[PDB]
């Protein structure tokens, strides 16, 4: 059972490089706008204490160098939106796909097109951690890279990379420039809080296992929701609300396994262990597939 | 440390649907040729005992329906190459990228663009297992889907999916239509042999760990190659040749950790265990990153 990224073609045609002075990062070109992290305007000395609105009101249009492959795109306007610069260029991207901008919740998944200086290098699937960060060293030096989902023909942009935190996890914003989490776009003390396991996703992955033939771990005993949350919290799992439980409705319907019955199986799995046995050929519980991802891939 | 797929844009523009009668699968459109598994010509009754050259000499050009999105592409020729049909169409793909065809070795990695009836649905990274199969239910119903690597601007096609084996792993061919492994393109008894862990890749992943700060597991004791292979084989690991050892040269150079020293660390890891500790935040040893993948992603 594999982590899949969305095909990245529709996003690749949107990736450009933005340079201000000696700083360069990735930007996203849609219609005649280029979106990038506004800290591209910062010198390393500015970055400790940046006055973004002063720095931005004081920059000329021609001080921005935007490149689509080798081709310079002239900037003809610039404004700020929260933590993003929106740069007007003189050319509409002929490869602009159908898109929207959405803001995602913790636990949800998306694909990241990792880029270096505007050139796509790889695509990764990942989840937004409950602490509003994303794990995995893959975003190191690709500020501006974007996270997205594809809904048949429409690209829903949800993430833009801004920074690496002291523990090496990544922080960024939605495409309206609002951070996920309490973080800021300056070089200062910030810390990812404690993280927890995405309980709903681990439940979804146990349903994926049942769908794929694996039944040995089904519950031997009943649980209540409350007793379930009591045990799960001891293993650093997120507590499960009623509404979380209900999101598992379709997977429950299609398998015949009641949601609280699957909670019971997980509770017994945390307490009693796999003991060398495997689920989906794994010795560990996976928490970066949402219920939606499981329905889609099964 | 994340599994990355190559950006799939260059391959997406090549994916079409091929239909013969009631059978449809994916094909790959390059210049004026469409490549697909030749079992597209089979009825379910043919598939038990197909006479491919008779079935193929007896089919007309117009009995092949090739669709690029909604757009029919007229077939104007057909020949067989080993287990692939090469169909001449009347139109050159305007999106043909720079490409080559290469045949890969067991243990090597590639990206798969999983498609349904010609439409890209997701991209996955994977390795060719030592038993010449590929693991992970992701290829279920996407015969014709292709595996590739990208070398800066050139797509190296290496795999085309043909079949699922009784254990649910996938089997396929290179783009000259030669199977990887002893398998055949008919519905008959075939079995993946026993598989082993890709020792060289697990070593590469331990070097990735060192590159990323993780040093706790470095060897406490010396080993010879022979003593190493003796222990590894007991844990169902592939034995390591001298030439395998030498492929680890660059990772050794860049880290300062001699290859036999890393063999020692793995040997001690297999025997003594992680005991709750993590490498690269994982409690298990990963075997689907090659030495090349590690250099590239670090």
């Amino acid at each position: 059972f594999r982590k899949m990224a969305f095909p990245s073609g529709k996003v690749e045609g949107c990736m450009v490089q933005v340079t201000c002075g000696t700083t360069t990062l990735n930007g996203l070109w849609l219609d005649d706008t280029v979106y990038c992290p506004r800290h591209v305007i910062c010198t390393a000395e500015d970055m400790l204490n940046p006055n973004y609105e002063d720095l931005l009101i004081r920059k000329s249009n021609h001080s921005f160098l935007v490149q689509a492959g080798n081709v310079q795109l002239r900037v003809i306007g610039h404004s700020m939106q929260n933590c993003l610069l929106r740069l007007k260029v003189d050319t509409s991207n002929p490869k602009t796909p159908k898109y929207k901008f959405v803001r995602i919740q913790p636990g949800q998944t998306f694909s990241v097109l990792a880029c270096y200086n505007g050139s796509p290098s790889g695509v990764y699937q990942c989840a937004m951690r409950p602490n509003h960060t994303i794990k995995g060293s893959f975003l190191n030096g690709s500020c501006g890279s974007v996270g997205f989902n594809i809904d048949y023909d429409c690209v829903s942009f949800c993430y833009m990379h801004h920074m690496e935190l002291p523990t090496g996890v990544h922080a960024g914003t939605d495409l309206e420039g609002k951070f996920y989490g309490p973080f800021v776009d300056r070089q200062t003390a910030q810390a990812a809080g404690t993280d927890t396991t995405i309980t709903l996703n681990v439940l979804a992955w146990l349903y994926a296992a049942v769908i794929n033939g694996d039944r040995w771990f089904l519950n031997r005993f009943t649980t209540t929701l409350n007793d379930f949350n009591l045990v799960a919290m001891k293993y650093n799992y997120e507590p499960l609300t009623q509404d979380h439980v209900d999101i598992l409705g379709p997977l429950s319907a299609q398998t015949g396994i009641a949601v609280l019955d699957m909670c019971a199986a997980l509770k017994e799995l945390l307490q009693n262990g796999m003991n060398g046995r495997t689920i989906l050929g794994s010795t560990i519980l996976e928490d970066e597939f949402t219920p939606f991802d499981v329905v889609r891939q099964c």
